[PDB]
């Protein structure tokens, strides 16, 4: 990884430590970014619901991960399950046992630094991953994005500036996640998100990360050419929101 400070660079030298799973997964790889596809030409929309426990920006949530799922496997594109332990209190088994239990697609949300977690992953039953230009040197990235596909999944590419977007596209992503917040401080720019999200190809999947005020960023957001919303605090808090942000 790169050089990182605070709580980012603890979090990556954990993730570096992760011990690795062993298991048979149980289904084939169900496509995020081509059901993302397949909701756009439906005019339904796309929207990832996150379980998380935990955030460094204050989350803290304790609720049954399998009825969240299960009520989610309704309404979203897919779920993202966030499996980092000491920030967001998440596991593996939790991933597990969501996995099993629903049919749309799962995003293992953690941060990727090492062979062995897209690994887990995979055996976990996850469909895909996210990779974060900010962590990742651009040998890594370009490694273990080859490494996911070698698997049939495609990873996410997670973006938070024009730098990481040049870089993504240098990579030769296809799937890309555009941030409003910075992973180091905490801080939302919309703006910038916005400006991000105009300068990238029109055949790229777009997600962009998504939570105050909702359904009007929808709309314009949408308008701009994003085709997913990645959505976390708002759905754990109150998941029967995602109905109303899918309809009018």
């Amino acid at each position: 990884p790169r050089y990182l400070k605070g709580w980012l660079e603890d979090v990556v030298q954990l993730s570096l430590r992760r011990p690795s799973v062993r298991a048979s997964r149980q289904r084939p790889i169900i496509s995020l970014n081509e059901r993302i596809l397949e909701f756009n030409k439906r005019n339904i929309t796309a929207i990832i619901a996150t379980y998380m426990r935990k955030s460094p920006w204050g989350l803290d949530v304790e609720r049954d991960p399998i009825e969240y799922a299960k009520f989610m496997e309704r309404y979203a594109v897919g779920l993202s399950i966030c499996t980092e332990e000491k920030y967001a209190n998440g596991s593996y088994e939790t991933l597990r046992k969501i996995a099993s239990s629903v049919s749309i697609p799962i995003l293992m949300a953690d941060f990727i630094v090492k062979e062995s977690q897209i690994d887990d992953a995979y055996n976990l039953g996850a469909d895909t991953v996210p990779l974060i230009v900010k962590i990742l040197t651009e040998r890594e990235l370009e490694s273990l994005l080859e490494y996911a596909r070698s698997y049939g999944m495609e990873p996410i590419i997670k973006i938070n500036d024009e730098n990481d977007l040049d870089i993504a596209l240098r990579i030769g992503a296809r799937f890309i996640g555009i941030c409003s917040r910075d992973w180091e401080t905490l801080e939302i720019n919309k703006e910038n998100q916005r400006k991000l999200i105009s300068m990238i190809p029109s055949n790229v999947v777009k997600v962009a990360s998504t939570g105050i005020s909702e359904r009007n960023e929808i709309e314009e957001l949408r308008k701009l050419g994003v085709n997913a919303f990645s959505i976390i605090s708002s759905l754990m808090r109150n998941p029967e929101k995602i109905k109303e942000l899918i309809e009018g």
